[PDB]
């Protein structure tokens, strides 16, 4: 069937993830490469991963890069009547999106599911019962932000010391240090 359920996010020390429709920090090439590799790579031959994102996250991607290449793209919105141009799936909630992954059109095409933001998308996922992993890049600086990542409940999640294919040491680009973290729960 469909593979694992995952969130991926990059978060500043003040829990910020975005600012004026953009990232709060200047672009970090390798953080982007990690995001792309993690969400694109599929363990199952012939299948692609599904990325689920909110409407504002969709429109924050430059038009030339939509939809996200090599992945099935799904947008969450209650106001849009049809998937925006370049997208082919649109759901009213994360719960609806996950139910959509068991219909034939998605079931045998989708491996892993990756929630890629923004704030209210993460929130619905981290309430969702069941097996969930959070791939969290800790950007070790404050940045002025206007949208935030919900705090992790450490009574539900375990922080894994290492995760396969993920370096656990401090990264640094453009004067900005950060670390890749992986949390897991199984409600
Ligand atoms: N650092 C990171 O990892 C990261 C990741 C993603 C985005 N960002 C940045 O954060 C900002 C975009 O994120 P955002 O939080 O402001 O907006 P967003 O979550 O991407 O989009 C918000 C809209 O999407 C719909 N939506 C969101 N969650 C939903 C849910 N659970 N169920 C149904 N619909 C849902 C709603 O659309 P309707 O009003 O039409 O119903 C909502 O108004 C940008 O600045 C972006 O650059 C950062
Ligand atoms: C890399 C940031 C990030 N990192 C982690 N770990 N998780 C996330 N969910 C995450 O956000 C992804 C946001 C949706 C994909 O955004 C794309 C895709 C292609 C081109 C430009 C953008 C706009 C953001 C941007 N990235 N670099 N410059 N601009
Ligand atoms: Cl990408
Ligand atoms: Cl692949
Ligand atoms: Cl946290």
């Amino acid at each position: 069937m469909v593979g694992s359920l995952n969130c991926i996010v990059a978060v500043s020390q003040n829990m910020g993830i975005g600012k004026n429709g953009d990232l709060p920090w200047p672009p970090l090439r390798n953080e982007f490469r990690y995001f792309q590799r993690m969400t694109t790579t599929s363990s199952v031959e012939g299948k692609q991963n599904l990325v689920i994102m909110g409407k504002k996250t969709w429109f924050s991607i430059p038009e030339k890069n939509r939809p996200l290449k090599g992945r099935i793209n799904l947008v969450l919105s209650r106001e849009l009547k049809e998937p925006p141009q370049g997208a082919h799936f649109l759901s009213r909630s994360l719960d609806d999106a996950l139910k959509l992954t068991e219909q034939p059109e998605l079931a045998n095409k989708v491996d892993m599911v990756w929630i890629v933001g923004g704030s209210s998308v993460y929130k619905e996922a981290m309430n969702h019962p069941g097996h969930l992993k959070l791939f969290v890049t800790r950007i070790m600086q404050d940045f002025e932000s206007d949208t935030f990542f919900p705090e992790i409940d450490l009574e539900k999640y375990k922080l894994l010391p290492e995760y396969p294919g993920v370096l656990s040491d401090v990264q640094e680009e453009k004067g900005i240090k950060y670390k890749f973290e992986v949390y897991e729960k199984n409600d």
